[PDB]
């Protein structure tokens, strides 16, 4: 599992966001067992959770995410 | 498992949130485990969570995440 | 499990954040075990978590994560 | 578990945050465990958390994080 | 578990924060156990836990994070 990421180098990425909530609930990244054996469970790169949820420009650079998620048996 | 991550080197990355809430409850990363036997979790990377939320320029760089997660038996 | 990083070298960069609640419940990064045998978990990188929240330029230089999350019977 | 950072080298960087939160309950990285054998947890990186929250330039420089989270039975 | 960090060398860096808060309650890293035979925990970096929270230029320079967290049985 191998990642590898590599960067050689007027408004611009400019954002305006208003919110109004009056009552909000929000996860983001959950797992839940509940008499379970075996749980297996990869979260990976950007996640946004929002009642309001804005992401921008996430990856200019260079990203990479490599994920092996599993058993053997 | 590995992650390798390289960088070689008018308004720009600017923003601007307003937020108004009542009531917020928010989670963020959240593992539960009732009466399991085995959990295995992995989060990896920006997970920005709100009632509002907001991610601008997250990688602008060389980003890498490199995940194993898992059991052997 | 090896990560690796490498950094080699009018607004920018600005924000503003304008935030009203009432009532707030935020739990950031959490685990949580009723009863259980084998809990791992991992968490990696950039976490926010917010009734309001914001990330700007998370990662302008390199950013390596590397994770490996598990277990060997 | 290896980790290496290097670092080799008009407004920037600059934020404005008002908050007004009546009352806030925040729990940042926490890990519970009622009657549970076995429990193996890592947090790595930057968590923030709040009821406002802001995060900005996290890493301008190499940052690494190397987890190995787990049991050997 | 080796980590190694290496540095080699108009607002810059420049925040306002204001918070008014009736009433916070703020748990920072908290390991609570309950009846429980085996809890191991690590918190690694920076965690920044507020009713408001900033986090700025967190790692300008190299930061690095090595975590074994486990046990062998």
């Amino acid at each position: 599992v191998v990642a590898a990421a590599e960067k050689t180098k007027t408004k611009e990425g400019v954002l305006y966001v208003g919110s109004k909530t009056k009552e909000g609930v929000v996860h983001g990244v959950a797992t839940v067992a509940e008499k379970t054996k075996e749980q297996v469970t990869n979260v990976g790169g950007a996640v946004v959770t929002g009642v309001t949820a804005v992401a921008q420009k996430t990856v200019e650079g260079a990203g990479s995410i490599a994920a092996a998620t599993g058993f053997v048996k």
